[PDB]
């Protein structure tokens, strides 16, 4: 009977003593492990016991290997990376990955035929070519993501390693078939029908799979067993049917798999992802620390007994061959993808190709070919060989890595991220000061040795032009931090998707690196661009595409052809979300950015000593806004439903974000039990996932819905009847100028279809569909002072003023006309004020806007021309009027946010301002 | 070859889609499983390939499921429910449920024989027995959490199911060895010796096991994989271990690993802990949908045709029996454990009783019956009433177990929790309102059809003196769920542990639904009162237990009697943390529920209309906080190191908490990064990890270094050096008064040791270790006010006023002598007028504390006695002096919190007030 239990109880315990010990280190467990086979080599050599306890489990069959731990194997490392960073460069990483592994097995396999004294053909050259290129993505992940190096290399490495992986694993097991198995016999047109098979029908079927198992979980709610139990049957059964038709080969499909299961993450609660990470996971640490103890016992008990010193001098050779094949292999291809269009500078090449760690998957088939290999020598000389090449780059590379990171400045100090630490741990530390001096006068905890709570507090952690470009260049630097800053409140406040912020941050930290250069609205471009595109034409097509009937007639198994028409709309819904998550992800990019960039603005006008160098970097960031904006309207008036869609989709997810802060906030607050708050985020959440299956297109509203639900038209019917009554319908063409700078009040305007430009004062804007000109105008008598030019041709709904006087004059209800006007220009006035004075840490748009709306437009008739100031309101501004101070005489005049220390103050009437204000009182 | 693929991946489909259907309907989605499986049978009867894809599962070897399902289902049941709460109640229900269901299967067993036609003998009878008492928790606990009917209920219920199916296995077993294998004969000897192996050496084992695999992971450190393969490995050991020697009775032994990996929380990180629940529920619900599906088709296949129609009515018959059985055994029970001090109401009782769902434990028994029976009509008979029983029960009490629980309102719609709801859910509107407005005035988002924007708001919860104790019983609820609410809020501000939080709660259910009745000090005892008892005396007599070296230079295999001097110190480190687990959470109720009354008081008063209601209420309320600080002093005077040590524990979590805090805070404000605020949650995590492993036992620090450690000598030497120069020590025996009320300020009183009691004008209260008593009296020259009698033994440190006059003009820095006395008497005085006029939701002791920590008392002579008032400052107190308002001539006299809306004031020198005040600014 086979005796198993000792040597796996015994290889797991093994794996977390070492993996325990060498966390510190900087050499990898790994190499301990295959030290500890090494020694369970000689003892079983000797005591004929250990041998009894050892030879089942490390003498395999070879199909163990090649159905079990290689599969697992390849399916984890394609689950654990991230598929969406992968996507955004998936072919040409694709075709460099592909042709660069072609290329080095090759040589490779020149080279073992050539340099070697062995007698090797090339069937089994190839074979020596294969095992040895086949890299490991965790290590270099883990080590990357110790000292930090960087995202983008970390995921660019990751993803070439499992692409060299399945395309070495291919090649690996055509030439096994060909070398040990020599009766299997085929034409050019079964190898060419075997290659088509491996290379297409393979990944379709396990995309075709995938995206089944996904439309069935869409159905299921609040479930977490049943998600993942489907999803772990649906993995096996791919690998099933792909592993009976393909062999290994097969394992292609169940990658693709993994892709798909990585990619959506709305039919799938976070709570399945992260367990069924954490299983993968388990799963192959547990078939590496196996593979690693194999292959140690095997490599000592009978690999090393037929070894001479050339042998040792060919290893030695084969090391550095290899390293100066990859280092060729990436300068040679580096011209050609920064040619398509791919950023590879050289010191990432050579972190690159310095970077490739021999992985479990060399050694899995090095110990296959050494079991089918038998009583010759080249068994053993094979997984010689590639045991050599595993321990010395593990020895080598993965500590050399270090240096020349640290050398070539990868993962430099920031003095960014040196004073954003610098500040934590100083608020940290007079946190813990003040609870500290708050605990020693407590009534009950007097007594304890407060010695000990002392040391709980520690906490460390690790005028000439020359001048001037210099106090720039940190004014740039200065300006990239608050613009990361801005981005990552953002995304706390649900603002931001996950990609939209990754795409921003890269922006970012590329133009940090960049010489002297900001965010490019030019490169900014590609994130909303990709909407004109094969699936704009293809819509086209399959919209214009009588003659229906007269087939289907002429049809009455081609029956099966009428549903064709039942696939008609479909696909045109399926090109739709195309679309929507193209046109989606271009929004989070750009309204974000506008949203960043006019904090950051206040930040420089805060800080740069020079006034040219603010004075500058306020141009351009302007001019930048402007263009974002400009192109954001062009793409609103180019793709009417989808752009209404994703504005909705906004909507919804901002509420349901502000409604979820709620239930936290009064479940922090002792008012909610856990039960309630965990039934009331249920069904939050279910609304949510609810709101991710809307539709992806939304016919546009009419014109009249629009005068319709205006923010302050809505209330009552008499108010949208009157309108309606007295709403005049123009329309402009382009270059067009409708109204001057100077002209009077003639009435007010509204966008409902179309772009405009606001300019006059220096400063101007763009103005699109729902937007109103001319309040202020038409409340405050004034002429208007900003010129508009048609953009483009234009539909607006004009109310004259007269009519806007009589309606104002016929409805004086408490929510009256005039004031919710007026409350309206009110705040809309007065968040720039509170933007420019109370530029304090955590205090954004969304924030802002909401204190503001907690805040009412108060009264001075009942005040008889003189405000009561109080020290439970929060802020007062002065909206319209002048307000004058008799203590000390102090003349303010509108509109100013008025200092807290500012007393009780009068004001005169006049026939020009009537004296209104704003007030945001306390809860 | 045998055919497996088919089955296991459609019943996983099966199960799938029955438990996505009947998610609404009231039967479990189980039975649907069965009827397909009956389905499954009638086809592979008629059709050969169904046949063969099923016969190879349907028919399974007994072994598969007596080893496989068997263990895995227990150990999921053992390992679901909470150990502690089954702990707390360990020993009535161990003996309830051993002895009752020993019981109910000998009387099932005498029904078998007698009732029936059929020719059994007394151990198949009691194999049926057992078969039938096997209940199931899941499906109970999930029915109760459900409707919400009660947690201790639930947590009852299956604990007692769980020892009945671990008994009913064991006896199971037992008796299918006496009938099914006759040749394995043993005598009275052999039988005890079995029954002290399995009711010994098994949970011994596990129990071992556990312990030093715990042992083992608290050596690692942020690692997952380690922990989780670990666990696994352990587990997988000890079932093995005890399998090849206890048979199916080993299972025992993996049970109670289960409930010691359920305990322990400090080595094993919360991601393991939820990693290892959701795999060990994802095995279980495998082995159920499995179960079931398999004795559908068996029991379809063979076992209904050999079925009659005194079957059905013998069917019947049983499942009223059972019932029947089960309701007069807990009934007959329960006056024996309400003597035994446990509570069993009859509503409890009835719902027990009624609770009773059979599931797979007895349909597994069932189908290793019939396999093992082999062509006798016996395994036919046992599947068939088996499955019948499963059937009815899950048809007929799984639903009608709601009609029981609305009749008899276990879970009635509790006026508290509609209130709570439908606050939350008017909070929500508010809020969901104010961002809608907030949007729709938005420039982007200016074109959305707004109207799914507002159905997205869609969210909804389903003077007589009888009328003055209806007035104060609503009183009496309102005080509750004020008490309830300050418990969570303190629980959620990281001050009470879970266990103090669930006791907390359960008296204030118990005192909610009893009488009139509150919570009681009396019934609170047992919360710290556990300290003396066989620990205690163990300890003793381990540290009375030369002698020792005599016995080893005799002995000079008994030389490993001297590893017993190794083991004598182990054990006394052993049981003083057995006393700390046993003092610590009494201080987190304790301290806790002070905090809590501190609430109360500042909140009825205010509610109350009756002067007389409020008036009754304060005084209980405070007769008891009186109760529980003098019995927490005289604990903390009988057991000096042990409270040191948890008040060391207790400060260092509260500093941890707030860093933890702060982090978040900084975090969520955008100035860090995800990777540094994980980074330092980890340093905090590792921390904190350290001080789950600190000492249980301090030394007690002598007076000299609480003299040195005042909340405000600390911090210069020369201070301290001189109060030590002039610091008297006095001996106060029982019974003797200190100071007397209107004697002078003879100076200040430190008590080291000891416990006082201070009295005076009608107000009282006891000070312990570090307190100190006189401060207003030497500061202000004013005459002392309350008495101080000495409860016990006290030593007091004396420094007379004259000296600390004399040390007042000696040190004038800015941190001056005089202006941290007077800080800290206003800070402390301070604190119950912010809490009298602020008492707001959302307001505690540690946030009020730190909000005044935050402050600074400000001087009045640079003001020219004419402080100026700003709308900066939060909060302004009077501690010293009397204020003037020229403005309506305004008096107001120290102590009070004057409006925000007060003005500027003036002040006149006096020789008894100077004038001074406590500020709070704004950041
Ligand atoms: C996915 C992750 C990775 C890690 C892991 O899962 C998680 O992978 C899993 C998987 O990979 C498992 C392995 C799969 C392959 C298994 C092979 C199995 O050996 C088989 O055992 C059978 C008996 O149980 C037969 O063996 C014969 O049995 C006869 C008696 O019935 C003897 O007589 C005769 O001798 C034996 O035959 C002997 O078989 C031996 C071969 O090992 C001898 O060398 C020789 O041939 C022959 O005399 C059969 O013939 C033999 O093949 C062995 O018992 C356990 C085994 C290795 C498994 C151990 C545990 C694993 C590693 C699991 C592990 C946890
Ligand atoms: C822990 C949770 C719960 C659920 C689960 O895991 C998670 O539990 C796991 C575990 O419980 C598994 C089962 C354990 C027991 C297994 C038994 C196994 O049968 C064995 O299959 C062997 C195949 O070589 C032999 O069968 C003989 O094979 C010869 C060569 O082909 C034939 O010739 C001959 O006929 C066969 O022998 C025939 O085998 C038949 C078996 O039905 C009869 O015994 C018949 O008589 C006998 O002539 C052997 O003899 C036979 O025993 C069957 O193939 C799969 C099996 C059922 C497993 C299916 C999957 C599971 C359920 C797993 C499942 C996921």
């Amino acid at each position: 009977a086979p005796k198993v239990i000792v040597f796996i109880s015994g290889s797991c315990l093994f794996g977390a003593i070492s993996r325990s010990l060498f966390k510190k280190l900087p050499i990898p467990y790994t190499v301990v492990l295959l030290i500890l086979g090494a020694i369970l080599g000689v003892v079983a050599s000797n005591v004929p016991l250990v041998e009894e306890h050892t030879r089942d489990v490390a003498h395999m069959d070879p199909h163990v290997l090649l159905q079990i731990f290689l599969p697992v194997l390849i399916f984890e490392s394609a689950f654990a990376m991230d598929v969406h960073t992968f996507m955004r460069s998936f072919s040409q990483v694709c075709i460099l990955a592909l042709f660069g592994l072609v290329v080095a097995s090759v040589l490779t396999a020149v080279l073992a035929m050539n340099l070697f004294n062995y007698n090797w053909n090339f069937s089994e050259a190839m074979m020596f070519g294969a095992i040895m290129s086949a890299t490991d993505p965790v290590a270099v992940v883990a080590l990357l993501k110790d000292l930090g190096a960087s995202k983008q290399l970390g995921t660019i490495i990751e993803g070439e390693s499992l692409l060299n992986d399945g395309c070495a694993i291919v090649i690996f097991n055509v030439f096994m078939k060909m070398v040990f198995f020599p009766q299997l016999t085929s034409t050019v047109g079964q190898n060419v029908l075997y290659f088509l098979q491996v290379a297409v029908a393979g990944p379709l079927w396990g995309y075709a799979v995938a995206k089944v198992t996904v439309f069935f979980l869409s159905h299921i709610f609040n479930d977490a067993l049943v998600e993942i139990t489907i999803t772990l049957a649906a993995t096996y059964l791919t690998y099933y049917i792909g592993d009976i038709w393909l062999e290994v080969s097969g394992v292609l499909a169940v990658v693709v798999l993994g892709l798909i299961v990585n990619a959506e993450k709305t039919s799938i609660s976070p709570e399945v992802e992260v367990f069924l990470h954490r299983f993968w996971e388990m799963l192959a640490y547990l078939a590496n620390t196996l593979i690693f103890m194999m292959v140690g016992v095997v490599v000592t008990q009978k690999a090393l007994v037929a070894v001479d010193k050339m042998d040792w001098f060919y290893l030695i050779i084969l090391y550095l061959a290899i390293t100066i094949i990859a280092g060729m292999v990436i300068s040679l291809f580096s011209p050609i993808l920064s040619r398509i269009g791919y950023g590879l500078t050289w010191r990432n090449a050579v972190i690159m190709t310095w970077g490739g760690l021999r992985g479990a998957v060399g050694l899995a088939l090095a110990l296959v070919v050494e079991n089918l290999a038998g009583n010759d020598v080249i068994g053993s000389k094979f997984l010689f060989h590639t045991a050599g090449i595993v321990v010395l780059t593990l020895v080598i590379n993965a500590t050399t890595i270090q240096t020349l990171l640290r050398i070539l400045g990868m993962s430099d100090i920031s003095i960014p991220k040196r004073l954003a630490m610098a500040g934590a741990v100083r608020r940290i530390h007079e946190g813990q000061n003040r609870t500290l001096n708050m605990l020693k006068s407590d009534r009950f905890l007097a007594d304890a040795d407060w010695d000990i709570a002392t040391a709980a507090c520690e906490i460390s952690d690790p005028p000439s032009p020359r001048e001037f470009a210099d106090m720039m260049e940190e004014a740039r630097l200065r300006m990239l931090k608050a613009e990361k800053i801005s981005y990552w409140k953002q995304f706390e406040h649900g603002m931001l998707a996950r990609e939209a912020l990754r795409l921003l941050v890269q922006h970012a930290e590329v133009a940090a690196d960049e010489k002297d250069q900001f965010i490019l609205v030019d490169d900014l471009k590609k994130s909303w661009q990709i909407k004109g595109i094969y699936p704009w034409l293809k819509r086209k097509l399959e919209d214009l595409i009588s003659h229906w009937n007269k087939f289907d007639a002429f049809i009455l198994g081609l029956r099966m052809l009428r549903l064709t028409k039942a696939l008609i709309p479909k696909l045109i819904l399926v090109v739709n979300g195309k679309i929507n998550n193209q046109l989606s992800l271009g929004y989070d990019v750009g309204k974000g950015y506008i949203i960043g960039e006019e904090e950051v603005g206040k930040i420089i006008d805060r800080m740069v000593d020079n006034k040219k160098i603010l004075r500058e970097l306020k141009h351009i960031s302007e001019t930048g806004r402007l263009q974002v904006v400009k192109e954001l309207g062009l793409l609103q008036r180019e793709h009417p439903g989808i752009a209404v869609s994703v504005k909705t989709r906004q909507a919804i997810r901002t509420i349901l974000n502000h409604s979820r802060e709620t239930i936290h906030e009064l479940q922090g607050a002792g008012l909610l039990d856990e039960m309630e708050a965990h039934k009331l985020e249920l069904t939050v959440e279910i609304k949510m996932k609810r709101l991710m299956n809307a539709p992806s297109s939304i016919p546009p509203p009419p014109p009249e819905n629009l005068l319709k639900n205006v923010s302050w038209l809505a209330g009552d019917m008499k108010l949208i009847d009157f309108i309606k009554a007295r709403a005049s319908l123009l329309h402009f063409d382009y270059g067009e100028v409708i109204v001057r700078e100077g002209d009077e009040s003639d009435g007010l305007f509204l966008i409902v279809s179309g772009l405009v430009k606001l300019y006059g004062k220096v400063f101007e804007d763009y103005l699109t569909v729902g937007n109103v000109i001319g309040e202020m105008g038409v409340l405050t008598k004034k002429p208007r002072n900003a010129t508009v030019t048609c953009e483009t041709t234009v539909q607006v709904y004009f109310i004259t003023a007269e009519d806007m006087n009589i309606a104002i004059d016929t409805f004086t209800l408490y929510p009256s006309l005039e004031y919710r006007l007026w409350r309206v220009v009110a705040i809309r006035i007065a968040t720039p004020l509170i933007m420019e004075q109370m530029a304090f840490q955590g205090w954004t748009q969304e924030k802002v806007k909401l204190h503001l709306e907690r805040g009412y437009l108060v009264d001075l008739a009942e005040s008889h021309f003189q405000f009561n100031i109080d020290a439970t309101l929060e802020d007062v501004i002065l909206i319209n009027g002048t307000a004058y101070n008799a203590h000390t005489r102090e003349e303010i005049r509108s509109p100013c946010l008025i200092s807290r220390t500012v007393h009780k103050l009068t004001f005169q009437y006049t026939a020009t301002e009537e004296p209104r204000l704003f007030v945001v009182r306390n809860a």
